[PDB]
C-alpha cells in the first residue's frame, strides 16, 4: 500500500512543523532558567539533539563497513547546515554577532580546519578519538563562558523542560516518519533509486536543524539559530564523523571539506565584520545551491 507513505509523510511533517516549535520554546525556557544565553543552549542541547540522527547513521553506516556515507552524511551536513539552514535562517531574521560569540565563531572554524587538515589521507580511529576530545572541550567551554549562574520542584522548569523534551521527540519522530514515508511512496511507485534514496536520509538527518532553526527564526531567536547551526556541524565532526571512524578509516572528502571550510570561513568574515542578514544569507543559499548541482552523489 501507499497511502501509509503519504499518511506517515505528511504526519511527519505536522510532527517536525509543531515538534521544532515547542523544541525552541522549551529551549528558550531552559536556557532563562539556567542564566545561559539562547547560543549557548542552541549549541549545546538544540546541537546534540538535532545531531542524534548524524550520530546513529555514522556509526550504523562505518559499522555496515559503509564508511563512504558515514563521512559523506556527516559532511553534508555541515554544508547544509551553513547553506540552506543559516541561509534560511539570515534572511528571515538577521543577526549582528556579539563580541563575545564572535571568538565561538572562530573558534568552530579553527576546529573545522583542524579536521580539514588531519583528514586529507582520511580519518583514522585517532582521527576520531582527539576530534571527540576537542568537542568535548568546545561544549565546556561553551557553556561556562555563556554562564551567568550563580545560583527546587519548579513547575515553570517542569514545564520548560516537557515542551523541550517532546519537542525533540517530535522533531526526531518526525523525521524518520518523513523519510519512511517517501521511502515507502518511493518503492510502490518503483521509482526508488539507492544513489539518491541516500541524499533521502541524507538530507533526513538534516530535517530537525532545519525546522528547529525556521521556527527558532520565526520567533526572531537569531542566537539561538546560530547556536544550534555552529553546535551541530561541531557535533557532526566530533560525535558523528568521529563515531565512525572508530568502527573504520573513513576517506578522504577533500572537495567537500574545502567547501565546508570556504562557508565556514565566510560565516565568520560576516560575523565578525558585518552582519548575517539577507544578503549573507542569499550568498549561503546560492553557495548550497551550487554545491547540490555540482558535487558527487
Ligand atoms: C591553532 C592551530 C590549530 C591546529 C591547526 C592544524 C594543526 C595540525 C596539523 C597537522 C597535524 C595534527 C597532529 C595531531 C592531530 C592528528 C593526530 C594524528 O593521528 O595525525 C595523523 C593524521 O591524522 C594523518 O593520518
Ligand atoms: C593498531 C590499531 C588497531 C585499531 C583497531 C580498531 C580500534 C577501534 C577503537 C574504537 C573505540 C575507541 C573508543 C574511544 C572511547
Ligand atoms: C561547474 C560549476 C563549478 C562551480 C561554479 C561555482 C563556483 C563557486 C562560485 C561562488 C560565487 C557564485
Ligand atoms: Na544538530
Ligand atoms: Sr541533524
Ligand atoms: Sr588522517
Amino acid at each position: 500500500m501507499v497511502i501509509l507513505g503519504v499518511g506517515y509523510f505528511l504526519l511527519g511533517l505536522i510532527l517536525l512543523y509543531y515538534g521544532s516549535d515547542w523544541f525552541v520554546l522549551g529551549s528558550e525556557r531552559i536556557a532563562r532558567h539556567f542564566n545561559v544565553s539562547n547560543f549557548v543552549i542552541g549549541a549545546t542541547v538544540m546541537a546534540i539533539g538535532t545531531s542524534l540522527p548524524e550520530i546513529l547513521t555514522s556509526a550504523y553506516a562505518s559499522y555496515m563497513h559503509a564508511p563512504g556515507i558515514s563521512i559523506g552524511n556527516a559532511i553534508g551536513s555541515c554544508i547544509c547546515n551553513i547553506g540552506l539552514v543559516l541561509g534560511l535562517s539570515a534572511i528571515i531574521s538577521p543577526i549582528i554577532v556579539d563580541k563575545n560569540l564572535q571568538k565561538n565563531i572562530l573558534v568552530y572554524l579553527l576546529f573545522v580546519i583542524f579536521a580539514a587538515v588531519i583528514g586529507i589521507d582520511g580519518f583514522s580511529w585517532i582521527d576520531g578519538v582527539v576530534l571527540l576530545i576537542l568537542f568535548i572541550i568546545y561544549l565546556r567551554w561553551t557553556v561556562k563562558n555563556g554562564s551567568a549562574e550563580i545560583e527546587k520542584n519548579n513547575p515553570s522548569v517542569v514545564f520548560s523542560l516537557v515542551l523541550l523534551i517532546i519537542g525533540l521527540i517530535g522533531v526526531l519522530v518526525g523525521a524518520e516518519l518523513f523519510v519512511d514515508g517517501a521511502k515507502k511512496i518511493a518503492l510502490a511507485l518503483d521509482i526508488s533509486d539507492k544513489v539518491i534514496g541516500f541524499t533521502l536520509v541524507a538530507f533526513g538527518t538534516s530535517l530537525p536543524e532545519l525546522m528547529v532553526s525556521l521556527a527558532a527564526a520565526k520567533r526572531n531567536l537569531g542566537g539561538m539559530v546560530l547556536g544550534n547551526v555552529i553546535g551541530s556541524n561541531i557535533a557532526d565532526i566530533g560525535g558523528a564523523l568521529a563515531v565512525g571512524s572508530l568502527f573504520m578509516h573513513l576517506p578522504a572528502e577533500n572537495v567537500q571539506m574545502a567547501v565546508l571550510v570556504i562557508m565556514s570561513l565566510l560565516l565568520y568574515l560576516f560575523a565578525k565584520y558585518s552582519k548575517i542578514g539577507r544578503w549573507q544569507g542569499i550568498l549561503f543559499l546560492a553557495l548550497y545551491i551550487i554545491a547540490i548541482a555540482s558535487l558527487r552523489m
